[PDB]
């Protein structure tokens, strides 16, 4: 199966998922000087007031916090988007060291981690259907740098010892994702893809300019997770990021400047 290692990592994925060499793959490097300010772009509307987190899983690739998306409770709209996108889950990608871990890069700079809040367009009724559409998903990406702790992340990190190995899950209620957001909602946006198999080209990416700060203690807890299932040789879950892919025939638009 696919993963993040030498024999099954990103450079191999195209064998099982030919779309890996497609025209709108993610992530990308965001050239800040080349991104076009678009005064037509709207402020992003993040309405996470009624979010209902349900569970947290270690799936052997990352961990994901999944939400109740059976009614508009936590929705994204505006920005570059037409229509309403419901939040289904968030997850992170991170590195073995603080100088790598993000999927997107900014003028080639890598961040220590990247948070993805995954939303699906309600016009398609369910996330599976939405993933088959070019405007099906909107992923809000937030960079993490290491410095001051993020208090709103602490409830996540403190639960990770309970899901150390692949397949372990736990109930995870009343987590408020508003505590993961930076002050500014200035963003870059472009059409792209899932960053893991099946790599579907179904995502409107919205990448915030302003990172959040997390502490070294917080990211050390991410790096204590394991890729392996219990009983298998121990492999620390680190460097679960896809590198930047060719921009091809895309422009990155900026909501600011
Ligand atoms: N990274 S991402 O935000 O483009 C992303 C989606 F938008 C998705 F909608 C999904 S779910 C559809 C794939 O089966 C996804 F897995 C990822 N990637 C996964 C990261 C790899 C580790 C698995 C944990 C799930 C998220
Ligand atoms: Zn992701």
């Amino acid at each position: 199966h696919w993963g993040y290692g030498k024999h099954n990592g990103p450079e191999h994925w195209h064998k099982d998922f030919p779309i890996a060499k497609g025209e709108r793959q993610s992530p990308v490097d965001i050239d800040t000087h080349t991104a076009k300010y678009d005064p037509s772009l709207k402020p992003l509307s993040v309405s996470y007031d009624q979010a209902t987190s349900l569970r947290i899983l270690n799936n052997g690739h990352s961990f994901k916090v999944e939400f109740d998306d059976s009614q508009d409770k936590a929705v994204l709209k505006g920005g570059p988007l037409d229509g309403t996108y419901r939040l289904t889950q968030f997850h992170f990608h991170w590195g073995s060291l603080d100088g790598q871990g993000s999927e997107h890069t900014v003028d080639k700079k890598k961040y220590a981690a990247e948070l993805h809040l995954v939303h699906w367009n309600t016009k398609y009724g369910d996330a599976g259907k939405a993933s088959q559409q070019p405007d099906g998903l909107a992923v809000l990406g937030i960079f993490l740098k290491v410095g001051s702790a993020k208090p709103g992340l602490q409830k996540v990190v403190d639960v990770l010892d309970s899901i150390k190995t692949k397949g372990k899950s736990a109930d995870f209620t009343n987590f408020d994702p508003r505590g993961l957001l930076p002050e500014s909602l200035d963003y870059w946006t472009y059409p792209g893809s899932l960053t893991t198999p099946p790599l579907n080209e179904c995502v409107t990416w919205i990448v915030l300019k302003e990172p959040i700060s997390v502490s070294s203690e917080q990211v050390l807890k991410f790096r204590k997770l394991n890729f392996n299932g219990e009983g298998e040789p121990e492999e620390l879950m680190v460097d679960n990021w896809r590198p930047a892919q060719p921009l091809k025939n895309r422009q990155i638009k900026a909501s600011f400047k």
